[PDB]
This record gives C-alpha cells, structure tokens and sequence, in this order.
DNA sequence: AGGACCC
DNA sequence: GGGGTCCT
C-alpha cells in the first residue's frame, strides 16, 4: 500500500559510449572526452589503465599516454541520445525521472502489481531474479516485498535489453525501494550490470559508503558543514542530535538529510518530460575581454535559437551569466535576466534584437570601462510556455 | 539573483 | 566542462 518499486538506470561512461559508437575505431582503444583541459570522462579500457573520471589532460596522458583524445565540449549528441534514452524508458512506465543525462528513475510498482495480478499462484513459486541480489541475500519467495522486487528485477532487464537492441548503449540498474537505494545499488556491480535490493539487506548498503558525501543530496557544502560538527560516517550522522543538527543546517535539510543517512527517502519520482530551460557556455582563460564578448554572445544565441526552433515552445525569458577572475577566490557567477519582448518571441531578424537585449544585460553587470577579467559567457532561455 | 544539489 | 533541477 506504501511500498514502492523503483529502478535507477544509469548508463556507462556515457558520453564516451556515443563517440565509441560513432567512430567504431575507437571501440577497442582506449578513449577520453575532453573538455577544455579536462577529461570529463573515459570508456572501461582507459580507466584499467587509471585514467579517472575528471582528470585533468595532462595527468591523463602522463597515466596512459597512447590514450586517445575526442572533443566533447558540443552537448549536441549526448543530449539527443539522452533523450533518447528517457523516451524508451517511458514507453515502459511513463512516470520518468532524468538526473543529468545518463540517469534516469522509473516508479514501476502499479507494472509490478499489474503482472502479478497476471500470475496464476503456481507461477507465483516460479519468480526468479533478473542479475544480482545485493549483498548474496536469501530470496523468501513467501514474502510479498521479495516478489515485487524480483518482478522489478525482471522489468530492468527488459529495459537494459531495450536499450541495447534498439539505441546500441549499455547501462547498469538498481531496483529497491526508493529512489535512494536504487541510485546505491545501481553501481554496486559495474559496468553493465543491475542489481536488486531486498528490504533486510538496507542497513548493509548504507553502511557500505565510506564517507556521509556519498549519499545523494548531501553535497560539498553540506559535508563540509557536517565534518565541522565531527560527523563523518554513515553511523555518525544516524545518531548525531536531531535537534543540534536542526539549528545547525535548518529544519528541512536536518530533517531530510537524518532521514537519507538510514536509508529512507519518501521522494517520488517526478515525470521530468520537456527541460524547463536551454542554455549553452564557453569558458576561456581572460579571452574576453572585450566586446570579444559580443561575438561570442552571438556564437551562444546562433546555436541557442535552432534548439528552441526545433523543440517549439518559446520562452519568455533570457538570462545571461558571466565569471570573473582573479585571483584564487570563489565559486559564484554573475547573472541578468529580463523578459522576451512579445513580437520577439516568434521564433539580423531575430538576432540582432536578442544581442542587443544580452549586451545591455552585458552592460548591467560589467562596467565596460575601468572594467574586470571574464572567463565565461553563458546564455540561458527559459520560462518556457 | 543567487544558493544548494545532481550528472 | 558543460550542462541541468528546484528552493530562498
Ligand atoms: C559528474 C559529471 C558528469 N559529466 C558528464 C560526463 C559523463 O559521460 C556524464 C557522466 O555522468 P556519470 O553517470 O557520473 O558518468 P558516466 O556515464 O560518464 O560514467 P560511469 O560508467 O561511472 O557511470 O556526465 C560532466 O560533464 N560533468 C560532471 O561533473
Ligand atoms: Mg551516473
Ligand atoms: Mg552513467
Ligand atoms: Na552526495
């Protein structure tokens, strides 16, 4: 009545899966897709030789130096496999979660409970997991949690050999509970894999992570505000004071975070369906400045506008976003935003009215004169209607 | 407009 | 990096 199924897909390496299946050539080499100075990621054949994910050019050379190198800085392909991807998955069960573009969750419980109503009862003791149980547990074919779970197991199979047959990709699973521990054991076995999760074995999983930064939703600032107060485990977290932990991160992330650290996640799985917004960025060392700027504004906004002409909604807003330099100090961008114009949205002609718009949001933020070192420009159209 | 999180 | 999400 409560219990849910859910599975977390989570594709390999995937940026390095499209290139590979582009250019065949690659499939036996070992490959990184690179991003400026960065190799954001590399097939399996590459990290056997300690290439990792987010290491930095050099060192990536430097650890396996015949390691070939593709550029991965247009989104454009991993984004339309992505998408791909999603829509297959929602041919199974159309509530769709994306996380990123290789990861996507599934609610399955009402296909579960619709294929067990189709079983007979002497097919009942006939259920069989599909790839691996986690942590070697005992199946009890008797109880009605391990027989969901096991029928979720199966689902995810026929979702792995889909996406196989029909789109060429290879991904692991996890199916358990929520979407918690799906996104845990999904990597449990890896590459290409999927693993299941029965309700006993929970605390197991847990208790596996080394460290509270690897439970997804508790991020760096989070962590490093947990580390301060001497919380570094799992265990630490589960029975740190609610109520020091309250006043310390606030009632809602106290509260949720408490909860995640034993495994348990009310969250549903959110129908992601069309994105809510379409950006592009350039990052450079001090190449703008400026009215360099205004091309490269240009260059963003070209590409930008083929992506709302080809999805058909418009947006009726436009953001634009800088980063400054120097020297070694924080994080944070910089943005402006202002509304379309109506005549505008009906998607020179359109060009020269949405430049003049970002370069007086350019203007807004950067004193052009007496002026300060960018090191990106970033375009953002969203409020999509 | 900026902050946290995610990939 | 080069994208995304939702909340304050
Ligand atoms: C985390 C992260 C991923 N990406 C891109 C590169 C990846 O192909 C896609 C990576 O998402 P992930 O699922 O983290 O990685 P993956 O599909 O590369 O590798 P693994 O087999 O362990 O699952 O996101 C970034 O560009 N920046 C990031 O910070
Ligand atoms: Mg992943
Ligand atoms: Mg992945
Ligand atoms: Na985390």
């Amino acid at each position: 009545a409560s219990s849910r199924v859910i599975v977390h897909v989570d594709l390999d390496c995937f940026y390095a899966q499209v290139e590979m299946i582009s250019n065949p050539e690659l499939k036996d080499k070992p490959l990184g897709v690179q991003q400026k100075y960065l190799v954001v990621t590399c097939n399996y054949e590459a990290r056997k030789l300690g290439v990792k994910k987010l290491m930095n050019v050099r060192d990536a050379k430097e650890k396996c130096p015949q390691l070939v190198l593709v550029n991965g800085e247009d989104l454009t392909r991993y984004r339309e496999m992505s998408y791909k991807v999603t829509e297959l998955l929602e041919e199974f069960s159309p509530v769709v979660e994306r996380l990123g573009f290789d990861e996507n969750f599934v609610d399955l419980t009402e296909m579960v409970e619709k294929r067990l109503q189709q079983l007979q009862s002497d097919e009942l003791s006939a259920v069989t997991v599909s790839g691996h149980v986690y942590n070697n547990q005992s199946i009890n074919l008797l109880d009605v949690l391990h027989i969901r779970l096991l029928v979720g197991s199966q689902i995810a199979a026929e979702m792995r050999e889909a996406m196989y047959n029909q789109l060429g990709l290879t991904g692991c699973a996890g199916v358990a509970s929520n979407k918690l521990l799906a996104k845990l054991v999904s990597g449990v076995f890896k590459p290409n894999q999927q693993t299941v999760l029965l309700p006993e074995s929970c605390q197991h999983l847990i208790h596996s992570l080394n460290h509270i930064k690897e439970i997804p939703g508790i991020g760096y600032k989070t962590a490093k505000c947990l580390e301060a107060l001497g919380i570094n485990s799992v265990r630490d977290l589960q029975t740190f004071s609610p109520k020091i932990l309250e006043k310390e991160l606030g009632i809602s992330v106290a509260q949720r975070i408490q909860k995640l650290s034993f495994g348990e996640d009310n969250s549903p799985v959110i129908l992601s369906g069309p994105p809510q917004s379409f950006s592009e960025e350039d990052s450079f060392k001090k190449c703008s400045s400026e009215v360099e700027a205004k091309n490269k504004i240009e260059e963003l906004l070209a590409s930008l506008l083929n992506r709302v002409c080809q999805d058909g909604r418009k947006p009726h807003t436009v953001r634009l976003i800088i980063r400054r330099y120097s020297s070694e100090k924080h994080y944070g961008r910089e943005s402006r935003q202002c509304p379309i114009p109506s005549h505008v949205i009906q998607k020179y002609d359109v060009m020269t009215p949405m430049v003049d718009i970002l370069m007086k949001l350019f203007r807004n933020m950067v004193n052009v004169k007496m002026p300060f070192h960018l090191t990106l420009l970033s375009v953002c159209f969203c409020n999509l209607k």
